[PDB]
């Protein structure tokens, strides 16, 4: 509260004050200000000069007088709005002294009024200004992608979506959404900008964004994205934050430059069996086998199944496994593989003895390996090698003991 | 302006009035009528070109409630439009096909084609419903009605017009989803509280008449190949959305069921992916795969699992006997007769299957 | 004649799937009340 102008003893006065300076040669005119602040500031004109323009195709909760913010700071202000052709113009006015703080790379991004949100850290009320929350707000800041007139954004994510841009085809966009991240390893690497159904190719077409550091990394050709979902059952939970938050999981691959994937159904979220060897099974029958099953040496992970699909003559079906290169030098060229899926026992005619284990086999099927003895060791195996899986475990397995050094 | 309302949705006296979130005007009055309320607004002249033939008008709320991964977060909006109230206006298409005052920005939204769907129960449906095809939104149910002398409900729903000629040809199959939660796992969450209608499409001549469904493939990526019939003596445990099974490789799905002409077997109608149309044969083999099948020795009694899914859907599978000479690919319409049994050497046949 | 009649307190904060409504419009019923009423069919001091 301030009472400015002049005081009881100034108003029964009236008059003109005086700012003395510092040096000057006296020049013969003088301009008179209205008040104090238009003093301060050395403006002589009611409305302040335009130094922003920005078009906007809406108007989100922002009006004439709404402040603009550079980090919740509060730097200028909002001169006017014209409907200028079909896409409104917004013209905004900075304070000289923080001109220098955009540059030709600035995004912006509006804020509506007060802002209540409740999380697991606490609660946040985001209302400080009172001019913020009674007309609005237009953050800003500078990026380094943002050359690739400005645009004013609905979020600060939709303004910070910079990088290279990929589609992506999909069957079904059910769990799919605007704005959704792509994640690497847990750390954002991408996000979805856009959704479009097309009629005439019974699919969904969604373009999304790589960041400039991570675009050269993926889009390479081999690279997978699958949506993960949460996994109640009555053996267990696995992923609980995707009730709220779903995200995108990225598999990298290696090869020419693509740009133009498909969204998957499984991918392994793993990337620790990547630098292992990548061998091939052949077997009759896929039973129970998929993405993500388990390869076990003497009951030990081992290594994962990485995918599975038929041959050039559809008589078999070809399972790709990759193995860990702490574990890579186990498997030889004579290598026996069996699958371990299920329960399995034998029944006598005069004694019967039966024994569970409660296994992961009997919700993900695995596939064991050995190696028969022999004095000369047979080379290891190469990059590409394919073997034939047993129908059935061997029986003297377990009194092989093979030695297999390093 | 004059506008015409059956209620007054958070409106007085000097509320704004609104072009895409820009102020442009104010109401006027509002006098009530015994069914009505006649709602009075004034434009500026230099806006007043900014409305033609086609406008559609709703009213706007106050505070607005997102719950997502960083909780709940409630944005009040600017506090002078909040206050004053405001009424927000827009140009739309097909708006032609005086000017009513909505409730919801949705409500004004709801124009195209009309189509009426026939339930037997209205438990599942309410009143602006979306209705979904692959994800996305092509329709809008806009109201429902029991009916006392023909038992069931009819609800009337609006078709955009990009989607009205794409859809509403007859053959089309309307189903609410509804959430899934058992021991298995659990598939839709987000029907807990935003439920819709999934759609798959049909051709034929145009309808404009339907009925709402039970069960519908939300899938539409075996839609363009080959549909064929198998004919068994019953049922059992097959429904729509079971697996068709190749060397354990999913390559199809149960597209219907239903009985023949004399009720004498059940046939059911199944599509096949177009990538794998060519395993196909005319001397194919069909046996059921359902549940866990295993058999005992009296000497020797081995038994094996393998968590399938057939134990929760039980599939069909199929396969080709060896042969020199190929047999022709089957046609569009085939019908095969379901084996009984699995056939016991068709893990060591390894038929050549070409393309 | 067929005129039925219901009251209401004053600020009423709602909380549902659609969002959140805040019924306190008028001053006066917000610090006194409110008595809505409305006309029906098989009503009929």
């Amino acid at each position: 509260v301030e009472f400015l102008g002049a005081s009881a003893s100034e108003w029964i006065n009236g008059g003109i004050r005086i700012l003395p300076g510092d040096k000057g040669e006296m020049k013969a005119s003088y301009p008179l200000y209205a008040n104090l602040e238009k003093a301060l500031e050395n403006s002589l004109s009611d409305l302040p000069t335009t130094t922003v323009s920005l078009s906007a195709e809406t108007l989100p909760d922002v009006q004439a007088g709404s402040v603009v913010l550079y980090r919740k700071f509060e730097v200028g202000e909002v001169i006017t709005v014209r409907p200028r052709a079909n896409a409104f113009d917004i013209d905004l006015h900075i304070k000289p002294e923080y001109r220098n703080l955009l540059t030709s790379n600035s995004v912006f991004w509006a804020e509506g009024g007060a802002k209540v949100q409740l999380n697991g850290s606490g609660l946040t009320v985001q209302a400080s200004p009172l001019s913020r929350a009674l007309k609005g707000a237009i953050s800003f800041d500078n990026l380094s992608g943002a050359s690739a007139k400005r645009i004013l954004y609905a979020s600060e994510t939709a303004a910070r979506a910079v990088g290279g841009q990929i589609t992506l085809h999909a069957f079904d966009a059910g769990k799919l959404a605007v704005g959704m991240p792509i994640r690497y390893l847990g750390i954002d690497i991408g996000q979805i900008q856009t959704l479009d159904l097309i009629t005439a190719r019974n699919e969904v077409q969604a373009k999304a964004v790589l960041y400039p550091e991570y675009v050269q990394t993926f889009a390479r050709g081999g690279t997978r994205f699958s949506v993960v979902t949460p996994q109640i059952s009555a053996a267990g939970v696995e992923h609980l934050d995707t009730i709220l938050q779903p995200y995108i999981n990225v598999e990298p691959g290696r090869g020419n430059p693509r740009r133009d994937f498909e969204l998957q159904e499984a991918t392994i979220t793993d990337s620790r069996y990547l630098d292992g060897l990548s061998i091939i099974v052949e077997a009759p029958e896929a039973g129970s086998l998929g993405i993500g099953t388990p390869v076990l040496f003497r009951g030990l992970e081992v290594g994962t199944v990485t995918g599975m699909t038929l041959g050039t003559l559809s008589d078999r079906v070809m399972i790709a496994m990759r193995i860990s290169k702490r574990y890579q030098h186990l498997v030889r060229n004579n290598s026996v593989f069996w699958l371990a899926s299920g329960y399995s026992l034998d029944f006598g005619l005069t004694g019967g003895v039966v024994k569970t284990g409660t296994f992961n086999q009997f919700i993900r099927g695995g596939i064991a390996f050995a190696t028969p003895p022999g004095t000369p060791l047979a080379p290891k195996a190469q990059e590409g090698k394919h073997f034939l899986l047993q129908e059935s475990e061997p029986k003297e397995w377990r009194e092989w003991g093979t030695a297999l050094p390093k």
